[PDB]
């Protein structure tokens, strides 16, 4: 069912953010200090999509005050796959998993995330079949 899990800190390029220790399950790091304009590229780790169609994209997120949103896309900015609002979770290290669906073409993808509004932290992303 799982196509890929990508730890958010395992980006090949980024803008505007910093990693920090997470107390979420599994430990490790999350991406923090996210604001409008910031972005994360996973171009260095292309992900293979086996067939064209609907995929479920999950994000492990934390947000003290809510109000954030992101765009999931190809690295570089286009095509855009989808957008998602990031809810308040109650704290910077109070974690939850949110999800949406997007259409993806078959083949090798180089994904990216653009923050449209800040206020949240990101631990990992997961791409699943539907
Ligand atoms: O999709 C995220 C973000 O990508 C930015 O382009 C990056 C690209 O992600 C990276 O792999 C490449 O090496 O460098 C360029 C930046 O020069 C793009 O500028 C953003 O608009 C986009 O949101
Ligand atoms: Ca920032
Ligand atoms: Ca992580
Ligand atoms: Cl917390
Ligand atoms: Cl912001
Ligand atoms: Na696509």
């Amino acid at each position: 069912m799982v196509i890929a899990t990508i730890q958010a800190e395992d980006h090949s390029q980024q803008s505007g953010t910093q990693q920090e220790t997470t107390t979420d399950t599994g430990g490790g790091k999350n991406v923090g200090y996210i604001d409008a304009g910031d972005w994360l590229s996973y171009a260095g780790t292309p992900v293979n999509i086996p067939s064209s169609g609907s995929y479920l994209i999950e994000y492990r997120v934390a947000s003290q005050n809510g109000g954030g949103s992101l765009t999931f896309e190809e690295a570089g900015g286009a095509p855009v796959h989808g957008t998602i609002a990031i809810p308040a979770t109650g704290g910077w290290q109070t974690w939850t998993t949110i999800q949406h669906t997007v259409n993806l073409s078959a083949g090798s993808h180089q994904f990216g995330i653009k923050a449209n509004a800040g206020g949240w932290n990101l631990n990992w992303i997961r791409i699943n079949k539907t």
